[PDB]
């Protein structure tokens, strides 16, 4: 009656976020379909470390469970990097055919199991991302000297350098105290971050960037998932689909109702023109094909082919 199999999903979401909710199902999921022979635990908030910690840790048969996005495998495969290009990917449909229907996509997949030991469940959306500041960001012009916090993610790096702002790498669990002591002026999310990490108790302004579209894998170890019966296996994955139709869901819903919610909140929103944005990374693309050469040509041109 005790769990044959105790696996841990980390991840660097919280526990108020659409993640571990999503995360949550899948756990239940998974118990319920296993009849208790597999029971997954749950640690969020970086206790673990960050995704790229987390994901070593996969490999190692550390933890048996993680969230990635695409454009996080930048890091060990560099024309990957299209992922997240800001402006690139402008929807999620085009987000799921970049990653499963290309002939890079579907190489990718196959490199981050037999490379990064690596199973891929499903994929979700996890949201557009968007920036606030202290400040109001009427136009491109207001993002001069901004101290614009970002992940420890060349991608995010590159649309701060781009549209004129002073980036500052730091982890995700810092961020709110960054921006309490404004150490930092601004940051960049989904909406639905904003709303779970409660920036915008220390954020005046919210402004409509649409600059960087997020997906959301979710990964298994390959030798944890070798490990199972194929029975288990199936159940495994089944729940990480129906986990990951929820997750997607829960941010779509979201992304119609969190502005007002903002505004109630006393955020004051803007919708900047993002004609001058798109402009100012052309550059960023044309540098991103001198780095990468003919591999990073290619991608572009597989997701250019992409209606
Ligand atoms: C799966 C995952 O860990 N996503 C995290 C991402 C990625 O680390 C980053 O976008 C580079 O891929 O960054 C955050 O948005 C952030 O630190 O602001 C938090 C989010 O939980």
């Amino acid at each position: 009656m005790d769990a044959e199999y105790d696996l841990k999903f980390g991840m660097n979401a919280g526990t108020s976020s659409n993640e571990y909710k999503a995360a949550e199902m899948f756990a239940k999921e998974v118990k319920e379909k296993s009849n208790g022979k597999i029971e997954i635990s749950l640690y969020p908030s970086s206790q673990l470390g960050d995704d790229r910690a987390m994901l070593k840790q996969l490999k190692d048969g550390a933890l048996d469970f993680t969230f990635a996005e695409s454009a996080r495998f930048q890091l060990f495969y560099p024309e990957a990097a299209v992922f997240a290009l800001p402006y690139v990917i402008t929807n999620y449909e085009v987000a799921q055919k970049a990653l499963h229907d290309t002939a890079f996509g579907k190489d990718l997949i196959q490199k981050m199991n037999k490379e990064l030991g690596l199973t891929l469940l499903s994929q979700a959306y996890n949201g557009t991302r968007q920036t606030t500041s202290n400040r109001a960001i009427n136009g491109i012009a207001d993002m001069k000297g901004l101290k614009l916090r970002v992940p420890n993610a060349a991608t995010n790096l590159a649309y701060a350098k781009y549209v004129g702002a002073s980036p500052t790498p730091m982890a995700f669990s810092e961020v709110y105290l960054a921006l309490q002591t404004n150490s930092v002026d601004g940051q960049e999310n989904p909406l639905a971050t904003v709303q779970a990490q409660k920036f915008y108790e220390v954020q005046k302004y919210l402004a409509i960037t649409n600059h960087i579209l997020n997906d959301q894998l979710y990964l298994v170890s390959s030798e944890t998932f070798a490990d199972l019966p194929e029975d288990l296996q199936k159940v495994v994955k089944k729940a990480a689909q129906k986990a990951a139709e929820y997750h997607t869901k829960l941010f779509v819903d979201g992304e119609k109702e969190l502005v007002t919610f903002f505004e109630k909140q006393g955020v004051t929103v803007t919708h900047p023109d993002l004609t001058p944005f798109k402009d100012a990374m052309k550059p960023y693309y044309a540098e991103f094909v001198k780095q990468t050469g003919a591999k990073g040509e290619e991608v572009l041109k597989q997701i250019q082919a992409i209606n």
